């Protein structure tokens, strides 16, 4: 069947979205199916279910492709990171670009961990995003747990749950990989190369698989605290950010104590 | 097999004919340009560097409607009205018009079928007072482009996608000019109100002509030496004065209707 802004609203209410919720969404918009007014009907329906006080987020990142790090003669030609002009990454899909390009949207300043938010608390999730360790508490992810937010996997593969990288920052497990890279950002309004360091989110900890987030999400849904539903034609899940992070921290700490 | 930079694209745009201050309507196929360092925005950034802050880059936006609005009924109330701020550009000619519209500081026309995204110094002038009915006539950024003696750059896109020539279809005097009538939801007094539109049909060539007959008119105009070709990145491009090819397409169409 075709999905409308009214139809998508009922599908989002059924899966467990309410007024005032702040939900981080990673979406594979192709699985949703035919929509009348395009994929904007999804975002418009969400802002109707959660209201103007609710907030919708999306993992923006940016198109850099690691050709900046050690391809000199590119350095003077790589544009600086601008949280107003830098396009979001196309790895997980068009959904982060849909939020950012929507009028009235905002975008945090940490290049690797940048989130595109829109809604009443969009000014709060994007503000004061730490550059180094951009997945820690001083990030939109940590504020999503602090605000008891939700996460909706709109047909996207479950291993793409970026929120669980915030659990990697908190989990006490031995030998985390410290990733030090150099990226160009805007310092005093001009392009300046800053040295960054964070926990390796491009590769899992030594031992686990690249998609070990998928097993953590499937284990959490087995508890019943999560909800599974369909939005249009895309089978989706909806989990609380505060519980699945604490569930993943215990998952990682339990796995790390085997030393 | 070379890569293009913001500085590299600027020097390529200067050789094709782009200069300071002038306006340029761009229909582009960004894949033909090849690898670019800072993404496709380097193309738009390079133009605004060559044309200066007073120049204006325009793009044919239209909007996503897919003609499912046409007569599919009771799907009528579910169609969001046309918003020159939130309705996205059609994706059939490429990402370029949406690249301009989503760029900060850009504006967008008000005629749904013929809407145009513009950014630059005179972005306010080109997008203003765009007539809903006959959105390709003299009261459109196409007519304002001819008035300001702008240019048209075919950045890898096929020459039959030069939208400016639709403005010449409106000006040319040839018999049996088809008329397209349709209704689409727009914004009247801040609310969605359906409106019947009347315009010269642009989705089909007039009187059994080739669907790509725009490409021939540009190819014949380029034979006069009045335009200029040149590679921008790795894409063969065509820069053409806006006023001269409209006068060329008018005489081409008027003499064609006479010969019939």
């Amino acid at each position: 069947r075709v999905s409308t802004r009214s139809s998508l609203a009922e599908d989002l209410r059924a899966i467990g979205l309410a007024d005032g919720d702040a939900v981080l969404v990673a979406a594979a918009l192709r699985k949703v199916g035919k929509i009348v007014g395009g994929p904007d009907d999804i975002l418009d329906a969400m802002r109707d279910v959660i209201g103007p006080a609710g907030t919708v987020l999306g993992y923006a990142d940016w198109q850099l492709e690691d050709e900046i790090r050690d391809d000199p003669a590119m350095r003077e030609h790589i544009p600086a990171f601008d949280p107003l002009r830098s396009r979001s990454i196309r790895d997980n899909g068009f959904w982060p670009e849909l939020i950012r390009t929507t009028p009235g949207a905002l975008r945090s300043a940490s290049p690797g961990a940048s989130m595109a938010a829109i809604g009443g608390e969009a000014e709060w999730f994007t503000a004061d995003h730490a550059l180094d360790y951009g997945y820690g508490p001083r990030s939109p992810l940590g504020k999503l747990v602090e605000a008891k937010g939700k996460v909706l996997m709109l047909g996207a593969p479950l291993d793409t749950m970026t929120l669980l990288h915030h659990a990697e920052h908190l989990a006490d497990f031995p030998n985390k990989r410290i990733l030090r890279y150099e990226a160009p950002i805007l310092v005093d309004g001009e392009k300046v190369w800053r040295w960054f360091e964070e926990f390796d989110t491009s590769d899992p900890p030594d031992g686990l698989a690249d998609d070990y987030f998928a097993g953590i999400v499937e284990e959490f849904l087995a508890t019943g605290r999560g909800k599974r539903g369909k939005i249009g034609e895309a089978s989706s899940v909806l989990v609380p950010a505060d519980e699945i992070v604490a569930f993943a921290v215990d998952w990682l700490e339990r796995w790390g104590r085997t030393a």
